[PDB]
């Protein structure tokens, strides 16, 4: 959309980037919000109103083709992401998803290079990446989400998308969504929003969730058909790694009998270990602790190979079979080794109630209990606080 005169006002933060030899050194980075989170309205002149809503294509009287999209429709910048729920102190970002008077922003934001016109590029094969979190204040049916996906590092900067990065342009993810706008431009043809995904971290203080989802396709995709399907050209299941799944019980929940007790802060750890060719072959979780090393469980269940790490054998044997033919491991390294954009979220569902994150199999919550009606009688300000995100050679973030 064409930006409108309101000033963007990003949040910084500071992150950090670590080798063995010499620690952890920071480094200056802005956040910015998803670009269809920002005000978008029909330009002066115009009678009022919008350009489109969250899985259509955009109105066809101000948007009939790209070029009249791009004078008619105006997006504002954020002079205050507070009213959004998301603030930054120092290296922490918080996220809250219903803010003291109703509001409920659940945001997404993405993390910009120290120039605010790029999105930082990261290239984690063969490295790892970590972070802080306080999960605390998430009960079952909260998703907090911390992952990459395959963006253009400008935001798709255009004739038509001046905005670019700055104003958050560009999203994409492996469930290849119809939105209105579209790496900044009308997406008059209603085509989906497809890319390589790697989510690092999907989770509450219930239940924890990783997984790679690849897509056959490099960089942002736009699918028409029977592609944005389940038998299209992305994994929307992705290959997922939850102790609850593979039968190990006690290992991360409220409560000291957990191994990872999310009643108090702790760190998340990540790493991409590759072969000496640059390939990825494993991805290895594992947490810290009140300073104590919290080694990954192995699995524990019938029919699953015995690992402690997910990899193209864990993989085939639970069934992630899309995951399987559109790359595998080995393609979703090479997404991970072009670059990818760091994306955070917070957000419910009321649809499903999140159950194939925390329920059943996946967790401990009861049928009904991730509604978002009953989420808020458990924690009624639902948030999450991610600290220190630091990046960097196998063995130095912590
Ligand atoms: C704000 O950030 C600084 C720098 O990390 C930290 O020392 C301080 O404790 C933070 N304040 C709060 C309220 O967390
Ligand atoms: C799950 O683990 C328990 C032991 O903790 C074991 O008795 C049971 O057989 C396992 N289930 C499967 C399906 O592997």
């Amino acid at each position: 959309q064409k930006p409108g005169e309101t000033k963007e006002v990003h949040p910084q933060l500071t992150t950090f980037r670590c080798t063995k030899r010499g620690g952890c050194k920071p480094a200056t980075n802005f956040i910015v919000l998803d670009s269809l989170s920002h005000p978008i309205h029909r330009a002066e002149g115009l009678g009022p109103g919008g350009c489109g809503d969250w899985g259509n294509p955009p109105p066809k009287d101000v948007c009939p083709d790209v070029e009249s999209c791009a004078k008619n429709c105006i997006m504002e910048g954020i002079p205050d992401y507070s009213q959004y729920g998301v603030t930054t102190n120092g290296t922490s970002l918080r996220l809250q998803h219903i803010l003291p008077d109703g509001r409920v922003p659940s945001p997404r934001v993405y993390l910009l290079d120290k120039t605010k016109r790029r999105y930082e590029m990261l290239h984690l094969t063969g490295f790892e990446f970590t972070f802080d979190v306080d999960a605390t204040k998430l009960p079952c049916g909260m998703n907090s989400a911390l992952y990459l996906s395959e963006m253009h590092p400008t935001g798709a900067k255009s004739k038509y998308n001046p905005g670019g990065a700055y104003y958050g342009t560009g999203y994409c993810d492996a469930q290849c969504f119809v939105t209105p706008f579209i790496n900044g431009l009308g997406n008059i043809e209603g085509k989906g929003s497809c890319c390589n995904e790697m989510d690092i971290w999907e989770a509450n203080s219930r239940a924890s969730h990783v997984a790679p989802h690849t897509c056959n396709k490099k960089g942002l995709y736009l699918c028409e058909g029977e592609e944005c399907a389940f038998e299209g050209v992305c994994d929307k299941n992705g290959c997922g790694w939850n102790n609850y799944r593979v039968n190990v019980t006690d290992y991360y929940g409220r409560g000291e009998e957990f191994k990872v007790n999310t009643l108090k802060p702790f760190t998340v750890v990540t790493q991409f270990l590759a072969n000496r060719r640059g390939k990825l072959e494993k991805i290895h979780r594992f947490y810290v602790q009140d300073g104590k090393v919290i080694e990954s469980f192995y699995t524990n269940k019938e029919g699953v190979p015995y690992t402690n790490m997910i990899d193209d054998e864990f993989c085939e044997a639970t069934g992630s079979r899309k995951y399987m033919e559109l790359g595998a491991t080995q393609g979703m390294g090479e997404a991970l080794t072009r670059g990818m954009v760091l994306a955070m979220s917070i957000w419910w569902d009321q649809g499903g109630n999140m159950e194939w994150l925390d329920h059943g199999e996946a967790g401990p919550c009861a049928k009904g209990e991730g509604a978002p009606s009953n989420i808020v009688q458990v924690e009624p300000f639902p948030e999450v606080t991610y600290t220190n995100l630091r990046w960097g050679e196998i063995g130095s973030t912590y």
